[PDB]
């Protein structure tokens, strides 16, 4: 069954913590507001939710989210548009992953229309908290774990459900768009075809962290994750990978790989490509993508414009690429970057109410 | 630096809890002693360890260990013998596997001979609740965990690491070994060359529980983890799997798939080896092992042997393998299992201390 958002038991803070002011620089996922989402689930059924003040998890030493990794979350934003109201993005998408993410773990499903209306009630409560300054936005974070305090490996009896927020600044400092070098290695593999990399489980995250060392070590800021014995690409660190080109049949084109089990179906991602669909001015294309293809194309100077997409950073140039010891330079800020500034300004119209449209819920 | 068990702290608990009644039924992972391990890092290095009652975990919902999987287990026994002396089984390997686990998660370094020394202390607090009764044992559970109040996927500057025990009773109730049954679908990836499967990492297992109930739903018990086109057989269920055949050359030998990046280097396994090899009656080797030569094994009748290993079960038995619809008799069970119950009986003599061996470690 499902919890109900008309079940929603409200309880309001004691002691409200201190917003940070602009001129403040908004560091992601460090500073939390005031409330968080809270439903507990067993066999008899999911609990009542409750929006009550932000406080620690209280969980027993044996909770299979911490032996066994039984944990999942999302990632979201809401923004404040210039007519003061907030709204999120797309978040219809989000609720759709997270169930499919339930589902692969064996926790316990939802109704993902109460889980929004939830989050919106959680955000109206703490809407003071959503930034007005440019670029700025609130972060969503809903978690699932699983909480059997049992070492037996199995379907836990007991979940947690919490969502909580946190004011961001992004951070491309003054709007900036600056560009990223990306370390290219195949001794490194984030996911395999028949593995778990296609959903967003905690498991997938913290291997990436030793790559990340390795990548900064040789003078990278992030990793390109290649895969098979082609070396296709398929993310940049933990974005979405788009490269915009004149492909080898002498046609312009924005082209990302397709979603087999080994890329994660971001949000950003799909609504890139759907957004570049509607203006029908190139040919857009899932395929996939191969270092021999890029190297080549490099050489001939057919491409424009490399890119990562995620709700984070929103769209992230790349310049370089270190691949088997020798250096790439891509010429993607030497080429405005054109494709990344236009999906810029779009996004930001959409996202900050300039333009009305269907994507956006209204909290 | 490290923590000093000449640095520890004790606190005894007020409330014990009770001991084995209203039932002698001593489920896996299900019960547990009355006090903890507990060692905090952060910036200024490790703190003192204490040894404190068993409490829950005051956790900040933006705990990396929950969001991004930054944790790892270890698992080890510890058994009290005839003259009431508990010993724990080969620790230093644990200790070694653990600190490996550590330094691929970017979690901080400790000493291995302190964090022991802590174990065994904590054993000397809780020694009473050491069964003594046949088969049975008490399950010692490390984890270390990141514990970054922060959303960013990076190195943690917070840590915690904890042990925790429990009773746990015999694998095979009543002393006769009771074989299991294993569904083999290609389909399903636990690891990967240049994946994180060689250690013992929570986001490993999780994955791994939807395809057990797959297992379950198709009468099997348990899963044989395949890898590659050629269907090589990695692992049985969470434990390392050995075949004993006379192979395609007319030679009597045990084998078991190598260290080749997808296989945990389990303790139990190494043990195997090593006894074995000390006996010298037959050939002993590490060499893959694929699906196709044990069909040819099977039809043949070259096959007499077929288990898993690993701390919770010892040494299991398989009779049944259900692959690509067909189902395959095992003819472990007729066959003794003469390799299993010496296997058995030899490491029961050491464990319990009938037999002095160096590798016991006296609490
Ligand atoms: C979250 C994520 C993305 C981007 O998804 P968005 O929905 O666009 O935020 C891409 N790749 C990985 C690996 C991710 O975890
Ligand atoms: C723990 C484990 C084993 C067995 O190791 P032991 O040290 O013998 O307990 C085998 N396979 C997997 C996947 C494991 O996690
Ligand atoms: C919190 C991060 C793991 C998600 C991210 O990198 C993104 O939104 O692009």
């Amino acid at each position: 069954s499902s919890f109900k958002a008309a079940d929603l038991q409200l309880e309001m803070t004691q002691k409200p913590h201190k917003k940070p002011g602009p001129g403040e620089p908004l560091v992601f996922g460090k500073t939390f507001t005031d409330h968080m989402l809270m439903v507990e689930w067993n066999d008899k059924g999911w609990g009542q939710p409750r929006i009550q003040p932000f406080q620690n998890l209280t969980l027993h030493p044996a909770s299979s989210s911490l032996h066994y990794s039984l944990q999942l979350f999302e990632g979201m934003k809401a923004f404040k548009g210039k007519d003061q109201q907030v709204r999120l993005f797309r978040p219809w998408l989000n609720m759709d992953r997270m169930l499919r993410s339930a589902m692969r773990l064996c926790l316990p499903s939802f109704d993902k229309l109460e889980l929004l209306e939830c989050i919106r009630r959680l955000i109206e409560v703490d809407k003071d908290w959503v930034p007005d300054a440019a670029g700025t936005s609130l972060y969503v974070r809903p978690v699932l774990i699983g909480n059997e305090p049992s070492l037996g490996v199995s379907q836990p009896r007991r979940a947690l459900l919490f969502v909580i927020l946190c004011p961001v600044g992004a951070y491309f400092p003054g709007g900036s768009v600056t560009p990223v070098s990306l370390l290219a290695d195949p001794a490194f593999i984030r996911a395999w075809v028949g593995g778990v990399g296609n959903y967003k489980l905690g498991g997938n995250y913290g291997p990436t962290v030793l790559v990340q060392q390795e990548a900064l070590k040789r003078g990278c800021e992030q990793v390109l994750w290649l895969y098979g014995p082609d070396h296709q690409l398929t993310e940049v660190g933990t974005m979405n990978i788009f490269v915009y080109w004149t492909h080898e049949d002498g046609v312009l084109e924005l082209v990302t790989p397709p979603l087999n089990g080994v890329i994660l179906p971001g949000v950003v991602r799909q609504s890139l490509l759907d957004m570049a669909q509607t203006w029908g001015e190139f040919r857009v294309v899932e395929r996939t993508i191969t270092m021999k293809q890029l190297l080549r194309a490099l050489e001939e100077g057919r491409v424009r414009e490399v890119f990562g997409s995620g709700t984070a950073a929103q769209v992230a140039p790349v310049h370089r690429i270190l691949y088997k010891d020798r250096n790439l330079h891509i010429p993607t800020m030497e080429n405005g970057p054109e494709l990344i500034l236009r999906f810029q300004k779009e996004l930001k119209e959409i996202q900050y109410g300039i333009r009305a449209h269907e994507w956006m819920f209204p909290v």
